[PDB]
């Protein structure tokens, strides 16, 4: 009924580096392909809400919503949702880190379901959701791993 993702991939770094580069929210569209802006609109105790504003898709589009995000790096773990659903009946995100051997584990998982009448299916957009998500995994992956293993020379 509702649909869902979930994505895992091992960096091979500290927690800390790892927590510190993700959960930079200002850094993001360095991070993310997909973000061209990513800004904090007001940081209220504990979670906070940001703004992120995309480059044009491959029809050409921008778009820009706002989601409240909760980190909580005692536990490891993240929340986040969607305020500005926009196409998404809701985005529940969930993020999860995990000492593993070889490094930090990151897993995300998402939780939504399309609006009636988004130019989206839940099938169609679960697929478009793992390639880009996968493909960031990837990208966040290289760019931990390379701040690391320069900080081992200096050292």
């Amino acid at each position: 009924m509702a649909a869902r993702t979930d994505n895992s991939i091992v960096v091979n770094a500290p927690f800390e580096l790892v927590w510190d580069v993700t959960n930079d929210i200002e850094a993001w569209p360095e991070l993310f392909s997909e973000y061209a802006e990513a800004e904090i609109l007001r940081q209220d105790g504990d979670g906070f809400d940001f703004r992120l504003k995309t480059r044009p898709d491959a029809n050409g589009r921008v778009w820009e919503w706002v989601s409240h995000r909760v980190p909580d790096k005692g536990s490891r773990t993240v929340r986040a949702h969607r305020v500005e659903t926009g196409p998404f009946a809701y985005m529940n995100l969930h993020w999860t880190y995990r000492a593993v051997a070889g490094g930090t584990e990151m897993r995300w998982v998402q939780e939504f379901d399309m609006k009636p009448g988004a130019p989206f299916d839940n099938a169609h957009m679960t697929a478009h959701l793992n390639t880009t998500t996968r493909a960031n995994m990837e990208r966040i992956k290289k760019i931990i791993e390379d701040r690391h293993r320069e900080g081992q020379r200096t050292p």
